């Protein structure tokens, strides 16, 4: 059944053809269960660890290193009776890396807790119905409720389905709809049509929404919809639309996967063309068994050389450490990549209530009457400080603290606030904070009474649990509450009838204390309290008081105001009927106006300063709230999203006003406007989606179930520590201490992290370039491979491993938070920078083949000088007469490859220093800046020396140690890589773009 809110109750009943005092028949229920299905949300799984690891071995690039694992496996199985001892280390070191990178890949991408399961917390197991087969209510499984059911809800119930209210049995039905609005103040419901077809949930005052709850009262309704066709079901579906997105760089990674996987395929057929180059002269002395095996040997060496294994490890380590830093600021990152994603953020969308604000309703202004001089009427206004339910703050007069008990009118105001009240305050010993018990707007009065302390009660030595209601209890000892005239919609006030406690002295006679909406309470006042005296309420006085109250309700203030009054001479108890709320208004007449309190849900102290720092970093903040527009704008002004006098006609929209714009204008509104109010959970994700469609990297901050869709949709969702479990499980990061400042800190950390990542990725990839150049040089020319996979794997994983991780510890810049966010489209290399280490890469790729082949010809030991014969080792077994004065095995010596490896290691270690900075020469930026880079290289070097000098190590890696002349040759053939890039820095800091 659609449009339940605009149908009358008779139309809803007639739709299902049911009586309100009968309900559906059990057969009808059976048919509706068939037709509509059960009243429940589908569970959303999320793949076993099985189908996750499987997906790690799916993206193209990973297969390349699996191909070179299986080929490596075969070309190590059918190994001759020679070294089948360690031939299997290669297909295992590889096969190990692919295992390690998978387990890590899942340990960062997997979201443990499920947000749809948290949502189901709002699904009550049980609901209550009237069905035709019984007169009395029937308590059944909620999932068995169907459209058409007559349902009964009552105080404390979770609402089981979307329900048109038919009949309110209590005097009011008060509903907490925070899961759809973020707002915890009760909604007073009625049963009349809401004619607007586009009514937003905050308008549907005749509906009950599944998953909300009844703060008070009792009602009967008819179920309009169940299952996913409900408001909470819509939230569930937007969370189920699981896009499983990815960090900008993580999309660059996924991108570079496609990049490198083709580069290899092209290079492999390119090696093949130069392998097929001397295919026209193989003299068939070794058939093709040698040829088709030497070629795969090359492929495994090329694939290994191209793929920068260890990169997944250095990143994960960088991210993980980042997460450790944020944890010390009380930011719990639940997804590793997210710690960095925040750095690229250009727009931060924010819930207001409980996010920007404390979600703790606070009386911040009050007044009583000081004097009435005929027509003129002087008010005594006070402000009250403090922004939580904690009874901490003071009452101020002209910004100076005063003792509330000084003023008789405040004693009376406090008395009414304490007594005309169904709530209290409680100190939660487990959470360490004060919490309301009952309605927010009532607990605000309770908190006020505690701050006012009109009797100067000693409260400093109380435990926090006792302190919670101390000053209210002292008022209870004076006046005894005898009964309550509860709130009704017709009069918009409530009152309590009180007698002075035994042993009076206070004052003789019974009293009625009244609070309510200003206009109706004031209309029923014939007198005004001035101190302890009472004077006639006149027109001009009534007008002055109403005017000030109206200013308080619409200002830069926009406060909820209550008027407080007492009936000085109440009827005798016996003259009042309590079972009929229609009579209550009349009982609350001939009142004496006492005062007014104005409350709001106020900003967290750090929010204003945080918005400013965001603004200084080129980040826009947009408030997106379920709350009304007036309040939303007023808070925006207090927190500096808008200027205090800024005109916001086209900068602030309700969800409806936003919906009314042409689709094009809706997109532009999202760039111009900074406050969206009276919004549904869908509006928030819609706005985030528009923002993202300008390619803005966008964040969402929230605490509520109604923020869950936007939290999921945003690149980065951020939840408040004290907010809902649903919002937390929908987020990438949680601010455990609710400190909004931490977001600003997380952006800086994320920018620092991004800078270090991009450059340690360059450092690690400049390496993989030279290797490929090498594995191609010593292949095309017909040379004995200067490096083989098992050595390359050590370098990429370990030798370059440490230094890369060292660069992820470089100091962040000083202006890091004074630049605008970087563009998401920004590559990782551009023009100058690409050819920059294609030059450095052209050097390592040559100097390695160049120092290995050096050991042949122009070196001492030194088989050696063969020249053109070196580029023809395939015919030493066959065409031996050519190779006279030499053996036919010394072409497979460990020394020349040790020369090659020692060059690579030495070049990359130097290449780590020039990686400390992008443009600043080592002259102007010392190599002693990042000490941890020094310890990192000295480790890599001492590890290099190791595999050269430990009995097993050089056999598994095919190395043989170098003389001190074999190292002088290495240094004089590697160290120039510094001066090369160093001059590449001089030709970039001046004549390029500096
Ligand atoms: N328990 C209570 N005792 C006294 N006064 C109460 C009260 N609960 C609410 N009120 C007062 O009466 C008014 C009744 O609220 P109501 O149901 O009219 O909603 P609202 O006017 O705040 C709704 P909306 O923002 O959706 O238009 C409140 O604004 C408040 O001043
Ligand atoms: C088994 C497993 O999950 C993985 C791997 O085994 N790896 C990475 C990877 O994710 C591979 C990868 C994909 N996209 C990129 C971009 C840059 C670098 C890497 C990758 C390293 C790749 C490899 C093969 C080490
Ligand atoms: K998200
Ligand atoms: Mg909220
Ligand atoms: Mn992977
Ligand atoms: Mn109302």
């Amino acid at each position: 059944m659609e449009a339940a809110h605009s149908k009358s109750t008779e139309e809803c009943l007639a739709y299902f053809g049911v009586s309100e005092t009968t309900g559906l028949t059990p057969d009808q229920v059976k048919r509706h269960l068939e037709k509509y299905g059960h009243n429940e949300l589908p569970a959303e799984e999320g793949k076993s660890l099985w189908e996750l690891v499987i997906e790690q071995f799916e993206d193209l690039l990973v297969r390349i290193l699996l191909l070179a694992a299986c080929i490596s496996f075969v070309l190590a199985w059918f190994e001759e009776g020679e070294e089948t001892i360690t031939a299997f280390v290669e297909p295992f070191v590889i096969l190990l890396i692919l295992i390690a990178n998978a387990i890590v890949g899942v340990w960062q991408e997997r979201n443990a807790e499920n947000a749809i399961e948290a949502l189901k917390e709002y699904e009550p197991e049980m609901g209550k119905v009237y069905r035709a087969d019984r007169k009395s209510v029937q308590r059944i499984k909620a999932r068995d409720i169907v459209p058409g059911d007559i349902v009964e809800v009552a105080v404390g119930d979770k609402v089981p389905a979307d329900i048109r209210i038919l009949s309110i049995k209590s005097t009011t039905l008060r509903v907490d709809q925070s899961i759809l609005t973020g707002e915890s103040v009760s909604v007073i419901k009625h049963t009349e049509p809401v004619p607007d077809p586009r009514a937003v949930n905050q308008d549907k005052k005749n509906m009950l929404f599944s998953g909300t709850n009844i703060a008070a009262g009792k009602a009967l309704g008819i179920v309009a919809t169940t299952g996913v066709s409900t408001e909470i079901g819509k939230i569930r579906d937007q969370m189920a639309a699981t896009e499983q997105d990815k960090t900008p760089l993580q999309q660059k990674l996924d991108e570079f996967g496609e990049q490198l996987s083709k580069v290899i395929s092209l290079i492999c057929v390119a090696v093949w063309l130069i392998n097929i180059g001397h295919f026209n002269d193989p003299v068939h002395g070794g058939s093709w068994i040698r040829g088709a095996i030497y070629y795969f040997k090359i492929a495994v060496a090329l694939a290994v050389a191209a793929i920068p294994e260890g990169l997944p490890a250095v990143i994960t380590t960088c991210l993980a450490l980042g997460t450790r830093r944020m944890a010390k600021k009380n930011a719990i990152v639940r997804s590793l990549p997210s710690v960095e994603t925040l750095g690229c953020t250009s727009v931060i969308c924010s819930d207001k209530t409980g996010t920007l604000t404390t979600n703790q309703m606070s009386v911040c202004k009050m007044f009583i009457i000081d004097k009435v001089d005929g027509d003129f009427c002087s008010l005594n206004e006070f402000s009250i400080t403090g922004s939580t339910y904690a009874p901490e703050g003071e009452v101020l007069k002209n910004d100076k603290p005063i003792r509330s008990g000084q003023f008789d009118g405040l004693v009376e105001l406090a008395t009414i606030c304490a007594l005309c009240n169904d709530s209290s305050l409680d100190f939660n010993e487990t959470k360490g904070v004060y919490e309301k018990v009952g309605e927010a707007t009532e607990t605000a009065l309770t908190t006020l009474v505690e701050k006012m302390n009109v009797f100067n009660t000693e409260v400093r030595n109380l435990s926090k649990v006792e302190r919670a209601n101390a000053c209210n209890s002292v008022i209870r000892q004076l006046m005894k509450k005898e009964f309550t005239l509860e709130f009704s919609r017709d009069r918009k006030s409530m009152s309590v009838y009180c007698s002075p406690a035994k042993s009076s002295r206070a004052a003789v006679g019974n009293k009625m204390f009244v609070k309510g909406a200003p206009e109706g309470v004031i209309d029923r006042c014939n007198y005004v309290r001035v101190g302890t005296t009472r004077v006639p309420m006149t027109g001009p006085v009534k007008e002055k008081i109403l005017s000030v109250i109206k200013e308080w309700g619409t200002g830069r203030d926009t406060l909820r105001c209550l008027a407080l009054a007492t009936r000085d001479t109440p009827p005798k108890r016996e003259e009042m009927v309590l079972d009929d709320s229609s009579r209550f208004m009349e009982y609350e007449t001939d009142l004496t106006f006492v005062g007014v309190v104005g409350m709001l849900d106020p900003p967290r102290k750090e929010v204003m300063g945080s918005i400013q720092l965001c603004r200084d970093a080129g980040i826009r903040v947009i408030m997106i709230t379920g709350d009304n527009k007036g309040t939303a704008i007023a808070i925006c002004r207090r927190i500096g999203i808008f200027g205090e006098n800024e005109e916001v006609a086209d900068r602030a929209y309700t969800g409806r006003e936003f919906d009314d714009l042409p689709l094009a204008e809706q997109r532009e509104a999202c760039r111009r406007a900074c406050c969206f109010a009276r919004v549904e959970p869908s509006h928030k994700s819609k706005i985030v989606e528009y923002l993202q469609s300008y390619d803005e990297i966008t964040a969402m901050t929230g605490d509520g179930v109604n923020d869950a869709p936007a939290l999921k949709k945003a690149e980065i969702g951020i939840a408040m520590g004290s907010g809902t479990a649903v919002a937390k499980t929908a987020s990438e990061m949680v601010l455990a201490d609710d400190n909004f400042s931490t977001i600003v800190a997380a952006v800086e950390e994320g920018r620092a992290i991004y800078n270090n990542m991009k450059q340690f990725i360059r450092y690690l990839i400049s390496s993989n370039v030279g290797e490929v150049v090498c594995i191609f040089l010593t292949a095309a020319l017909g040379l004995p491979e200067a490096l083989i996979p098992v050595q390359l794997l050590w370098v990429n994983l370990v030798t370059d491993g440490l230094p890369a991780t060292a660069l992820g510890f470089n100091p962040p810049d000083l202006d890091i938070m004074d630049r605008p966010p970087r563009s998401p489209k920004e590559p990782l290399i551009s023009g100058w920078l690409f050819f920059r280490y294609m030059a450095i890469g052209g050097y390592v790729g040559a100097a390695t083949v160049g120092a290995a082949a050096w050991w042949f010809m122009y070196a001492e030991d030194g088989p050696g000088v063969t020249y053109h014969q070196l580029t023809h080792f395939m015919q030493c077994t066959e065409d031996h007469p050519h190779f006279e004065g030499l053996d036919c095995e010394i072409f497979e010596a460990p020394e020349p490859m040790t020369m090659a490896l020692s060059v690579l290691v030495t070049i990359e270690m130097c290449n780590a220093l020039n990686s400390l900075s992008e443009n600043q020469s080592l002259m102007r930026m010392p190599p002693w800046v990042n000490i941890w880079l020094l310890g990192s290289i000295c480790l890599s070097m001492s590890l290099h020396f190791l595999i050269l000098y430990v009995d097993p190590l050089p056999m598994i890696f095919k190395l043989k140690a170098l003389d001190l002349t074999q190292w002088l040759m290495v240094l004089k053939i590697s160290l120039p890589v510094i001066g090369l890039d160093e001059i590449l820095k001089f030709i970039a800091r001046n004549y390029l773009e500096d």
